[PDB]
């Protein structure tokens, strides 16, 4: 009557020792924080497992996961200001067995290999083959230039921000990544993102979003960004910006089908406001909130494309963050 | 830090008022629980939700659904005697709000119509589409003769209760209804299951043994049957019979992707097991008792095709039932 059972297919992902030295450290954090948002979409996405990212999240509270991945940060002390290692630990909450244990020494470059390790390590541990488009997916949407993933995740980090100056910051990373390598088309199309979300928060002018749009439109036909969700999610943020209810509400179903994001249920959330439909608008937030609790979800839910009332429009959540 | 946050992707169904009358009413309760393990199971393979199949679980305890899916039968009270109808919603607990409300009258006959309701209905109410390998395996997993559906519905109850005598009755039902409906070449798939188990329950002679397996290697070649998780469920107890590991456990996983539940769970522990894999078993055994918790799925964990010690394998759950 009062225990709760725990799920085996619950996993939860929690960060310790953010602050490994005193200060940073400015491009392992971002990394960590990318390569915990890409497990937890990946298992969304793909599996049936749960994942709730806590990267982001400061809060111990119960919960029914039955399995928690710990990124953390730790310093052999052989001298000062030695950089971190990184540990992962996947372990069973039932029985509290760690089945899966890394020592990860990261050095700008080798971000890719040491993520790839850790996936198909997961895969092994959790009995969970990655499907072919999977697969596919991650040869599409990670910079196979290893200078620039340094930079490629602090965008990521900006953009789970939200907010203006850190979308204007995203904007110029992406920029620059474009005219590093031209052919990691996908870069392209977070920029758009980016920028049309940039707009929602800065109008252009009529020439400069005629651009835009005139971008988006040679962004979406591109064949080799077909099936990936971030083509929807443009295509949704195009059409809330337009107005458009039934065409982002196309959209952004699709997107989530391609990928199960914290960023398509607010996305989700913001169409069924904009239809006059807070039941379940309320519904979509709540799960946003659920994959990646924290600030920056609930930054998205209360101001991205447009300000959102979290009293008015999901109680729940309001009551809940009180509590 | 004390409260649970609800997750809206997970979902419990709950029976309420099984004795309607007093008595019963012994076709429209197995045909609720058919309906709800469907339902479940349905939810569970094709969707990123997760869904809790309650029905034979009578413990109130405090949990992250989000929404509950509760069946009730409900009695007129027009006369003495008058049959109950069956009351289905749908309720967000989060808000409270209800988001389906269904009044069935069940005929003998429209089981399957008002259960393609409550499907198309739930679709809509859970923006889910239901993808097409899901529309094609419910054409061929259920009965279209109707005369057939509720000695079907009985068999499925006695299956979920797995004790030899259960196993025996369901044997019987299942061999009339290949007798009644020779295309209906599930019920003869289900039949060899079921056989295959009660086999482990009473071993068979060398020359029923050798007819069993002959009527195996018929069924698993059967083009219609390809692509339904009853084939794998099959080579998966077929191969623990026979101590073949390896071939059981490729069979299982195969059998799980096709179908997420309880019984491929369960099935899933029994090779752990075999193996010598007892963490792995234990994360099975939870992981069926997560998916429909109660006796019945216990009675399979500790007595399925072999006899396993919940305290000793799996003393997550010894303990979480002790508590």
């Amino acid at each position: 009557k009062s225990r709760i059972l725990l799920n085996p297919r619950d996993i939860d992902i929690n960060m310790v020792n953010k602050s490994c030295n005193s200060w940073s450290s400015p491009y392992q954090l971002s990394y960590a924080i990318g390569v915990g948002d890409l497990v937890a979409t990946s298992l969304n996405t793909f599996s049936t497992f749960m994942v709730h990212d806590k990267i982001n999240y400061n809060i111990d509270e119960p919960s029914s996961s039955g399995k928690t991945l710990s990124i953390a940060f730790v310093n052999q002390r052989q001298y000062r200001a030695q950089q971190c290692f990184m540990s992962i630990k996947l372990v069973d909450n039932a029985d509290g067995s760690t089945m899966l244990d890394k020592r990860y020494v990261i050095t700008n470059g080798n971000q890719l290999a040491i993520q790839n390790d850790l996936l198909e390590s997961l895969s092994k541990a959790l009995n969970q083959p990655w499907p072919q488009r999977m697969q596919e997916t991650l040869q599409k949407i990670l910079p196979h230039r290893g200078a620039l993933l340094t930079n490629f995740y602090q965008a990521h980090d900006y953009l789970l921000h939200g907010d203006d100056k850190s979308l204007n910051r995203a904007s110029e990373l992406l920029g620059e990544i474009v005219q590093s390598s031209p052919e990691f088309t996908y870069a392209r199309a977070e920029k758009a993102l980016v920028d049309i979300v940039r707009h929602s928060q800065h109008p252009l002018d009529e020439k400069q979003l005629a651009a835009l749009n005139t971008e988006i439109d040679n962004i979406v036909t591109l064949p080799e960004l077909n099936n990936l969700s971030i083509i929807y999610q443009i295509k949704a943020v195009s059409a809330l910006v337009k107005g458009k209810t039934d065409e982002s509400y196309q959209a952004i179903n699709t997107g989530i089908d391609l990928e199960m994001s914290w960023l398509n249920y607010v996305l989700l959330g913001k169409v069924y406001e904009m239809k006059g439909m807070n039941r379940e608008a309320a519904e979509a937030y709540l799960t946003a909130f659920n994959l990646r609790p924290g600030a920056n979800t609930l930054y998205w839910i209360e101001n991205g494309i447009f300000q959102t009332s979290v009293p008015y429009v999901v109680p729940y959540l309001d009551k809940f963050l009180a509590s």
